[PDB]
């Protein structure tokens, strides 16, 4: 019979691969199907160039495909309309803001299937060492308490250590951690949702060069190279104070024979200022039917599956990935694994959403913009003031004749 094939998560980004591939299978053995697993490259970018060849070519290769929160508006040609699958109860459990973002021009692109936000890791072992009660809510705070720490841990001998691990490459998570840098600063969101592209202004000018001044200083310089495993990598060996990233890093740190179990928290990351915004950017994936399967009846069973509330539990108790169902985070065991859950849900509701609803299809563009606007800044080439300046250049052709 079919063989239901699924481009789902990358093993080389810590467990999701296997453990999708698992979920897969389950569902290929409880219902008599064969499937088959198709990994992809870790970063999210890379694999949209991926997924984009079997889409040109109308490949029948791959039924189902997890995608980012970022793309049904550059993907939605190429997806089966879910929503004559779903009843309207069925469809209200998911957070109706992720229903949202998954529907284009009315087409349901995809089931929601993880949220996620950015947050901030942070070492209390090595907080209460050196006098500090509380993890930082000021940028400021981060720095000086980076510093002081980083010099204590240097002196007592360990050359590996740092103050603060982010994700510096230039690709999509750049553009994240930016998103939240400019918004934590006051300077907006880079495009609004009215289309006004906003990114030229002190405050965004200033949150970049104050990410300048982090770089081979509080934070390695090799960070301008990090993505979301490069930055989990030395923090979880033991090397870094704080830590940007996901909440799926929360599980690997806490796995046994980690050095760091039992040794960290995490909270919102900081802001400039009382007044600025809290930031958190939403990321997360989704799961889309083919346009090209040859198979739309079995695909749209797997992705009903997968979206469970069983396996989404599954998900959030083993690796500390969100749900998109609002009553998993009053489950007992979901909270009871994941504490943080609650006090972080309103983080993550409030999360700030890159422009990718503005952007539509062209948001992959503007995003490379973006990252690479950035990272002239990261590496010292260009300051923040002229970085903004020609990003909003940029931005402007970019989305010249784009209406949303
Ligand atoms: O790099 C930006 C990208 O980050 C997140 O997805 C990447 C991987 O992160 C996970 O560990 C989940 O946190 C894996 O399951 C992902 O493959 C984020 O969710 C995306 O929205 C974002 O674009």
């Amino acid at each position: 019979g079919p063989v239901i094939r699924v481009a789902g998560d990358s093993t080389a980004v810590g467990e999701g691969g296997r453990w999708m591939k698992e979920m897969v299978e389950a569902w290929g053995k409880k219902t008599g199907t064969r499937v088959e697993y198709i990994d992809s490259p870790a970063d999210t970018n890379d694999r949209l160039a991926l997924y984009q060849q079997y889409w040109a070519a109308r490949s029948p290769d791959v039924d189902v495909y997890m995608i980012d929160v970022i793309w049904p508006g550059i993907v939605a040609p190429h997806a089966l309309d879910l929503k004559p699958y779903l009843t309207e109860a069925e469809l209200k459990e998911f957070f109706p803001r992720i229903v949202q973002n998954n529907t284009i021009r009315g087409k349901l692109t995809s089931l929601p299937f993880f949220t996620d936000a950015g947050i901030l890791y942070y070492r209390k072992d090595l907080l209460e060492k050196y006098g500090y009660t509380s993890p930082p809510r000021t940028w400021n705070e981060l720095e000086q308490m980076a510093e002081r720490v980083m010099e204590g841990e240097r002196r007592a001998g360990n050359r590996d250590f740092w103050g603060f691990v982010f994700q510096g490459k230039p690709y999509e998570g750049l553009t994240c951690d930016a998103l939240e840098w400019i918004y934590s600063h006051g300077g907006g969101r880079i495009v609004e949702p009215d289309g006004t592209i906003s990114v030229n202004n002190g405050r965004a000018a200033l949150a970049l060069n104050r990410a300048h001044g982090w770089v081979g200083r509080i934070a390695p310089q090799g960070v301008t190279s990090y993505a979301e495993e490069e930055a989990r990598n030395v923090w979880q060996q033991g090397n870094s104070l704080f830590m940007r990233n996901w909440p799926y890093a929360y599980a690997l740190g806490q796995a046994e024979g980690s050095p760091i179990r039992g040794k960290f928290g995490v909270t919102v990351l900081p802001k400039a200022s009382a007044d600025a915004p809290n930031a958190a950017t939403l990321g997360g994936w989704q799961l889309m039917v083919s346009a090209y399967s040859r198979y739309p009846k079995e695909a749209v069973d797997l992705v009903k599956y997968l979206a469970s509330y069983e396996v989404q539990k599954d998900n959030a108790v083993r690796l500390s990935r969100l749900p998109t169902r609002p009553a998993l985070y009053t489950d007992r065991d979901v909270l009871a694994r994941n504490p943080w859950f609650r006090d972080l849900l309103p983080v993550f509701q409030n999360a700030v959403s890159r422009p990718s609803d503005v952007a539509g299809a062209r948001y992959n563009q503007v995003s490379e913009a973006i990252w690479t606007e950035v990272h002239s800044v990261l590496t010292g080439r260009k300051k923040g003031e002229q970085a903004v300046r020609d990003l909003e250049a940029r931005i402007r052709r970019i989305l010249r004749h784009h209406h949303h």
